[PDB]
């Protein structure tokens, strides 16, 4: 045990200068805080990532089905992104955004770059030429699947897609290492993420598990996020947040959940308290208060990262 622990402190640390920060970690260990990250709009999500949001400078990799909601926090972390006064890149292959949800979300639509590109290479470059300029904080990639080849668009053997995205990230990794800013790949439940899987800091798996009520009508979806791969803290980390139609990610809902969570809301049945404080009966109520009383659910906010250190 002692004479070990040095032999195995020592292995640790030459893994750690040999192939970079994070390249070995005990599942236990807190996280390296890093100065800034792109919070997700999910306190859950955010907690579940370890360092408080997405990592600047990396490969981020959202997958999940179709309408899971992996789009919707690609867009929170769009909108976090510009409410920070960062600019926010969108090449879109899929033609699915809608901006009017962007835009309930938080996300400054007017000012989001855009680009629907003829090709998977023309696609890449573009996000390419653009994360060189070193003015973007963060680009969403919609998505994986579509970045199709322009051989195969123009009717021309089957694999270079494979290819292309491998040739890409190499090239497009070291780019945003130096300019710092986020590059978040969308991709659905395919080809092409094969590379993605490996150049990827963080690899969440967006899931929805069951539809909210309101009364006997669809509201929204309670989600689920895994952090399958995560080099900036601890993976495999799982967060659950609601997603509301219309609005988005319930950031109160969030508050709440993890208040509960970390002993800082207690309970008295369907009574949540807070302080001493009631906030609501029940969870509608309470997360009601919280958006019609912005002061206490950043107070919320504050508390619960400083209980973690977020």
């Amino acid at each position: 045990t002692p004479d070990r622990e040095k032999a195995l402190e020592l292995a640790v640390a030459q893994i750690e200068k040999s192939y970079g920060k994070g390249s070995v970690m005990r599942l236990g260990d807190e996280a390296r805080q890093p100065i800034s990250v792109i919070p997700t709009g999910s306190i859950a999500l955010d907690v579940a990532l370890g360092i408080g949001g997405l990592p600047r400078g990396r490969v981020i990799e959202i997958y999940g089905p179709e309408s899971s909601g992996k789009t919707t926090v690609a867009l929170h972390a769009v909108a976090n992104a510009q409410a920070a006064g960062g600019v926010a890149a969108f090449i879109d292959a899929e033609h699915a955004l809608d901006p009017d949800y962007a835009k309930k979300l938080g996300v400054d639509t007017d000012s989001l770059l855009v680009s629907q590109p003829d090709t998977g290479e023309q696609a890449l470059e573009i996000a390419d030429m653009l994360i060189r300029s070193g003015a973007l904080d963060i680009v969403v990639i919609d998505s994986v699947a579509a970045l199709v080849p322009r051989a195969e668009l123009e009717g021309e053997h089957v694999g270079l897609q494979a290819r292309l995205m491998s040739q890409a990230l190499r090239k497009m990794t070291g780019a945003l290492n130096n300019s710092g800013t986020t590059a978040i790949f969308i991709n659905q439940l395919t080809t092409g993420g094969k590379a993605l899987k490996f150049y990827a800091s963080v690899r969440m798996d967006v899931r929805r598990v069951e539809t909210l009520k309101d009364g006997t009508n669809a509201v929204g979806n309670r989600t689920r996020v895994k952090v399958v791969k995560n080099k900036c803290s601890p993976p495999f980390k799982q967060a659950e947040f609601d997603i509301l139609y219309g609005k988005g990610i319930s950031r109160e809902g969030s508050l709440i959940d993890m208040g509960v969570d970390q002993g800082l809301i207690r309970k008295s049945g369907a009574w949540f308290t807070y302080e001493g404080e009631q906030l609501g009966q029940g969870k509608e109520n309470a997360r009601n208060f919280l958006v019609e009383n912005a002061d206490v659910a950043d107070e919320i906010e504050k508390k619960i990262k400083e209980k973690l250190g977020i």
